[PDB]
């Protein structure tokens, strides 16, 4: 039948009901834009950070990061715990892995002295563990390593079942989901793959892809790869947007590198071919030499990420 004006009436009715019972957020629009909170943890890739739609990682809720080992998972959440304790904030790291590597993590600005680390005997301990520290409302970032370590209790006393994880895994988050949200909290579960995956999946609020793409050289052997991420699940912003950014070897997510990319795919930072120019200087020939430029010249650097937040939000 005929309609149109009354039509986008009922829907837009609909949404709104839909929102007031489910969140903001139970439906959208790959095209919409809307949403920009006030708090918010960068990634330290501004690629990743338009990815996720709100400039960073939500806060108050959980994420989880998925992919194969030594795609950068363990780098992007070490990278955010930097940045949430750089705004002055406490970050706390539940292991489970005993893989951790300070050095790397001061490397990347993780300071580690301050850094609450725990190694629990079992699955449960973990997580009660985890849940106790986000209680206390003094947590700003809490990162597990492994939900395929949390092995239950049950299954470590030889008093072994059907997926004890799985069960493990749902009532924790249950608990674990409002306690969040009461704090504001922001918790991330690193998850290597080949779980109880099945309920993270679902209480995630962010679920992030990530893989290695090739590793990257310099006409030597090789200074890191690069890694893309697909924010496959994301209840702040519309999902399924993906970027990809260079770790390098011991040094982590390049930030400049990230600068210069998301540079000439919005303009600011022009490239005359193997040269690049910006605001009419130019900044090197190469993209490593335009690296090594920006991340000599800070006050530049600066300039050209200012520039595109003000740009897209
Ligand atoms: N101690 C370290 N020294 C140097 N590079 C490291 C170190 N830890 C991690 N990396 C870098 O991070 C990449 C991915 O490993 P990691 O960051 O641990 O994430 P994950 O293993 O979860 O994918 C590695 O290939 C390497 O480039």
């Amino acid at each position: 039948m005929t309609q149109t004006p009354d039509r986008e009436k009922a829907l837009e009715l609909a949404v709104a009901q839909i929102e007031k019972s489910y969140g903001k957020g139970s439906v959208m629009r790959l095209g919409d834009e809307a949403r920009q909170p006030i708090s918010v943890i960068p990634t330290g890739s501004i690629a990743l950070d338009v990815a996720l739609g709100i400039g960073g990682l939500p806060r108050g809720r959980v994420i989880e990061i998925y992919g194969p080992e030594s795609s950068g998972k363990t780098t992007v959440a070490l990278h955010a715990v930097a940045n949430a304790q750089a705004a002055g904030g406490v970050a706390a790291f539940i292991d489970a892995e005993h893989a951790l590597d300070p050095d790397y993590a001061k490397k990347l600005g993780v300071d580690t002295d301050s850094l609450l680390v725990s190694q629990p005997d079992t699955g449960e301990q973990a997580l009660e563990i985890a849940d106790m520290l986000i209680r206390s409302g003094a947590l700003d970032i809490v990162v597990i390593d492994s939900v395929a370590a949390l092995v239950p209790r049950a299954e470590l006393e030889g008093e072994m079942h059907v997926g004890l994880q799985a069960r493990l895994m749902s009532q924790a988050l249950r608990k674990m989901t409002g306690a969040l949200n009461n704090s504001g909290t922001t918790a991330i579960f690193i998850n290597q793959l080949r779980t109880g995956g099945k309920a993270l999946k679902f209480y995630a609020s962010v679920r992030m892809d990530v893989r290695r793409v090739e590793t990257l050289k310099d006409g030597t052997n090789a200074v890191g790869n690069r890694t893309r991420v697909k924010v496959v699940k994301n209840k702040c912003l519309a999902p399924f947007k993906q970027a990809e950014f260079d770790i390098l070897y011991g040094k982590g997510i390049s930030r400049e590198g990230s600068l210069i990319d998301m540079g000439v795919d919005q303009g600011l930072i022009r490239k005359s071919g193997a040269w690049f120019t910006y605001e009419g200087e130019q900044l090197g020939q190469g993209k490593e030499n335009a690296r090594n430029f920006l991340v000599e010249n800070a006050d530049v650097a600066d300039e050209i990420e200012k520039k595109i937040k003000e740009k897209l939000g």
